[PDB]
């Protein structure tokens, strides 16, 4: 299949090199596959995902996303449009108020309650969780994280948008789940980014088009928007039988590109999400 006009993020991904616009991916599209989006919820009702999102739990009063963040990552997970799995189904864990804050506390019970969740679920081609989310380093938001990865979820995680090393940030630093840096349209590792060696992967970031609230679109950056496309990617191969859950962060590290990216601090990987799309 070919998107033509895609966001740069999903042409990127589909693509050995920056510039292009046409977004190839396998028509199994993740179907079959689930992706947890933690975070300030999905509005399940915006078109672009095409009944294939519903929000599962809330930690606040409401399950509505009241801030569009979610939505946003969703969207780069797998809405028609600025998804990386077209067809995968999205699972909506509100973490986060609708001013895209959340108390650790709550954040590690919503990673603890998709770990037990995807077990009423059907899932035929695995389970993802994507982390939008972190803040300063925390052992027991990691302890979460690499039980949510232990579980059978293959768990992305934002890198932060410090520019620094994500040693110091949570989830991020935990070292079994997938922790994504953020590159932008030119192969140059987003400004914000974290960096560091718990890094596993970049993927776009930058000037990310995706859904929003009120049924809307926009464009935003960030590592929450680079970890959506990896957990979408993930999805996307696992549906293909080409990885597993607890193998999906190697693999993706292992067939990325590789130094492509500019910008990558000694010791930080330069690898770029990719999927090795061949028609
Ligand atoms: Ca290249
Ligand atoms: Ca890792």
């Amino acid at each position: 299949a070919a998107q033509t006009n895609a966001p740069w993020g999903l042409a990127r991904i589909s693509s050995t090199s920056p510039g292009t616009s046409t977004y190839y991916y396998d028509e199994s599209a993740g179907q079959g596959s689930c992706v947890y989006v933690i975070d300030t919820g999905i509005e399940a009702s915006h078109p672009e995902f095409e009944g294939r999102a519903q929000m599962v739990k809330t930690y606040y009063y409401s399950s509505r996303d009241g801030n569009g963040h979610g939505t946003h990552c969703a969207g780069t997970v797998g809405s028609r449009t600025y998804g990386v799995a077209k067809k995968t189904q999205l699972f909506g864990v509100k973490v986060l108020d609708d001013n895209g804050s959340g108390q650790y506390s709550t954040i590690i019970a919503g990673m603890d309650f998709v770990a037990s969740d995807k077990n009423n679920r059907n899932c035929p081609k695995g389970v993802v969780a994507s982390l939008s989310l972190g803040g300063g380093y925390s052992s027991s938001v990691n302890s979460a994280a690499a039980r949510l990865q232990s579980s059978g979820v293959m768990v992305a995680v934002a890198a932060g948008n410090n520019n620094a090393d994500a040693r110091n940030y949570s989830p991020a630093s935990e070292p079994s789940v997938c922790t994504v840096g953020a590159s932008d349209r030119y192969d140059r590792r987003s400004s914000f980014s974290n960096y560091g060696s718990v890094l596993d992967i970049f993927g776009p970031g930058t000037d990310i088009l995706s859904t929003w609230i009120g049924g809307s679109t926009r464009s935003i950056s960030g590592t929450s928007m680079a970890t959506p496309h990896v957990a979408g990617l993930a999805a996307y191969l696992m549906t293909l039988g080409k990885t597993t859950a607890a193998s999906a962060c190697r693999y993706i590290a292992d067939t990325a590109n590789k130094g492509d990216l500019s910008n990558i601090p000694f010791g930080t990987v330069n690898l770029l999400a990719y999927n090795n799309y061949q028609a």
